């Protein structure tokens, strides 16, 4: 109850700040997390042994992959963190509730493959999910972990506040999924720009909150350089083994997944900062004006690989 959490003076300032990076040791990812839930909704949200059970039965069940793993499930459950602080007022006590949980759990037992493959693969997963599969399965998941007996860490909810708080967990895991983000940020752009966007209307902070799930997941285009450069061979790692096995299924990937054309690249990460990552960012701050310095830190990425590409590194 008079028990916080509390963090050394360099994590205590900079955790506050979208560029954040959790760091290196592992065990010290919890106790960022519950100091996050604690800041952001307060030191009665949920019962401490509940929700250290709950982590760490989450922790569990993320997998030993080069990218999809329980670091970026901190990570981007750290920039909801900063974009929940940076618009206090905006968000009700179930949303602050529910969407740091959605965060830690977006990307629940993934295996390192798209939809994509699982599709060509015929991957059961791919029968009983026919669109936004692994988004499914990771809700799924999320449900399974609530259900374990000691895990029920929204016990204190009535039965329609626990419905309302599951429902806001679906819909932020189902937005993770890359396909439909393109037309909801298009919906979004036209709401904002035709002045229809109205945050009282739940369909529209639905949008609101994908976009948000977007713009988290996407977060390290939002880092310092190196962390950034880092964290795209991550990245690549497991596009380059789903090409392989796709190659082992007779099929040639995309150039995206195949480690023959490693050169390109910079290219790649170009169309993506263009088509992608400032379009999110772009929109999120017509919405959200305090989430700007993600967007200011996307475009600096982007002069980033643009020096790529110019051999000046
Ligand atoms: C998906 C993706 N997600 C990320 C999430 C966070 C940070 C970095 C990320 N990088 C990528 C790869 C972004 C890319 N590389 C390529 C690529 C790479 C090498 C050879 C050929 C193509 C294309 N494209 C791409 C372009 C436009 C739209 C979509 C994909
Ligand atoms: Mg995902
Ligand atoms: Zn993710």
């Amino acid at each position: 109850g008079l028990m916080q959490f509390t963090l050394p003076v360099r994590l205590c300032k900079e955790i506050e700040l979208f560029h954040f990076d959790i760091g290196p040791f592992e065990n010290m990812w919890p106790g960022i997390f519950v100091y996050m839930v604690h800041r952001s909704c307060g030191t009665s949200c949920f019962e401490l042994e509940k929700l250290c059970r709950f982590i760490m039965s989450v922790k569990k069940n993320y997998r030993r992959v080069p990218y999809h793993n329980w670091k970026h499930a901190v990570t981007v459950a750290h920039c909801m963190y900063a974009i929940l602080q940076n618009n206090h007022t905006l968000f009700t006590d179930l949303e602050r509730k529910g969407l740091l949980i959605a965060c830690l759990c977006h990307d629940l037992d993934h295996r390192g493959f798209s939809n994509s493959y699982l599709q060509k693969f015929d991957h059961p997963l791919a029968a009983l999910y026919s669109t936004s599969t692994m988004e499914q399965h990771h809700f799924s998941q999320t449900v399974s972990i609530l259900q374990l007996e000691g895990h029920n860490i929204f016990s204190t909810l009535s039965s329609s506040e626990y419905e309302q708080v599951l429902e806001i967990i679906r819909k932020a895991i189902i937005a993770t999924d890359l396909a439909l983000y393109f037309g909801n940020r298009k919906q979004l752009e036209e709401m904002y720009q035709t002045g229809s966007l109205n945050l009282n209307n739940q369909s529209h902070r639905d949008r609101v909150i994908g976009l948000m799930m977007t713009a988290c997941d996407l977060c390290s285009v939002t880092k310092l350089w190196p962390v950034t450069k880092l964290t795209a061979n991550d990245i690549y790692a497991e596009f380059w083994a789903e090409g392989d096995e796709m190659k082992k299924l007779g099929i040639q990937p995309i150039p995206m997944m195949d480690r023959d054309k490693k050169d390109e690249v910079p290219q790649g990460q170009l169309g993506f900062y263009n088509a992608v990552a400032i379009p999110c960012y772009t929109t999120l701050t017509q919405i959200l004006p305090p989430t700007e310095p993600l967007l200011k830190a996307c475009r600096d990425n982007l002069s980033q690989w643009e020096k790529v590409i110019r051999g000046e590194e």
